[PDB]
C-alpha cells in the first residue's frame, strides 16, 4: 500500500476510523493521516465522503483552514497537514480542570482567526456546517478550521446537520435560506465554550434556551461590547447574525487586527 512505503506511522491522533501523525519518507515532514472504510461506489455516503475532498481541495491557500496534500483510496485517506498544538477542545479540557480559561483578549483572536477562515470559505459559495472545538486546531497561537465533513455548497438544498450543542434551530427546522449564519451561530458558541462556560446541552430546556438567543453562564467578565457581539451572533433571526465578513470587520475586533 502507498500509506506503508509513503509514510512512517508515528502515533494515533483520532479514533471514530482513525487519524495517524505520520512522517513522509521522501519529503521529511510530519501530516496528519485520516484512514476510513471506503463506501459503497456511487453511494450517497461515497458522495457525502467525496465532498469532503473537493471542499479540502478548493480550501487550500487559506491561513486559518488546515492545508490539504493528498487523497487517494477498501480504505479512502486524506492527508493534510499537521497541527502541532492539538484541538481547542482539548485546550478548553485542560483550561477547565485548571480554572483558567481564555481571557477577553485571547477570545477576541481566537473569534477574528476563525472568522477569517469562515469569510475565506464563506465566499467560496461554501458552508462548513459542523464548527465547534473538536474541528478548530492550534499550531503566536494560529486557529485553523478543519474536520471539512459537512461541507456543502451555500444553496444547497440539503444539508447533513453538525454537532447538536452547536446547532442553529432554522438547520433543525430544515430552513437553508441563511446557511452561512449556521456557522456563525457555531462560531459563537465555540468562543463560549473557550471563555470557561460548562459542556453545551445537547437537547431539553437548556439547549431551547440558548436557541432563543440567550448566552450560556460564562465564569469571567467580559466588556459589554463583547459580550453583545457574541449574543448578536446567536440570535434567534439568522439575518440578525453578523456574516463572516461583517465579524472580521468589527469594531468590538479592532484591537486584536
Ligand atoms: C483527531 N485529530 C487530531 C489532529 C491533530 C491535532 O493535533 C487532527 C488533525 C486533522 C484531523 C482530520 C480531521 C478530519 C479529516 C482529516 C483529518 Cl487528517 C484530525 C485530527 C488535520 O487535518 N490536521 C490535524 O492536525
Ligand atoms: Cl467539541
Amino acid at each position: 500500500s502507498r500509506y506503508t512505503t509513503e509514510f512512517h506511522e508515528l502515533e494515533k491522533i483520532g479514533s471514530g476510523g482513525s487519524v495517524f501523525k505520520c512522517v513522509k519518507r521522501l519529503d521529511g515532514c510530519i501530516y496528519a493521516i485520516k484512514r476510513s472504510k471506503k463506501p459503497l461506489a456511487g453511494s450517497v455516503d461515497e458522495q457525502n465522503a467525496l465532498r469532503e475532498v473537493y471542499a479540502h481541495a478548493v480550501l487550500g491557500q487559506h491561513s486559518h483552514v488546515v492545508r490539504y496534500f493528498s487523497a487517494w483510496a477498501d480504505h479512502m485517506l486524506i492527508q493534510n497537514e499537521y497541527c502541532n498544538g492539538g484541538s481547542l477542545a482539548d485546550a478548553i479540557s485542560e483550561n477547565y480542570r485548571i480554572m483558567s480559561y481564555f481571557k477577553e483578549a485571547e477570545l477576541k483572536d481566537l473569534l477574528l482567526q476563525v472568522g477569517r477562515g469562515l469569510r475565506y470559505i464563506h465566499s467560496m459559495s461554501l458552508v462548513h456546517m459542523d464548527i465547534k472545538p473538536s474541528n478548530i486546531f492550534i499550531s503566536k497561537v494560529m486557529f485553523k478550521i478543519g474536520d471539512l465533513g459537512h461541507v456543502t455548497r451555500i444553496s444547497s438544498p440539503q444539508v447533513e446537520e453538525g454537532d447538536s450543542r452547536f446547532l442553529a434551530n432554522e438547520v433543525l427546522q430544515e430552513n437553508y435560506t441563511h446557511l452561512p449564519k449556521a456557522d456563525i451561530f457555531a462560531l459563537a458558541l465555540t468562543v463560549v465554550c473557550a471563555a470557561g462556560a460548562e459542556p453545551l446541552p445537547r437537547n431539553g430546556d437548556q439547549w431551547h434556551e440558548i436557541r432563543q438567543g440567550r448566552l450560556p453562564r460564562i465564569p469571567q467578565v467580559l466588556s459589554q461590547e463583547f459580550t453583545e457581539l457574541l449574543k448578536v451572533m446567536i440570535h434567534p433571526d439568522p439575518e440578525r447574525r453578523p456574516s463572516a465578513m461583517a465579524l472580521v470587520k468589527h469594531s468590538v475586533l479592532l484591537s486584536a487586527s
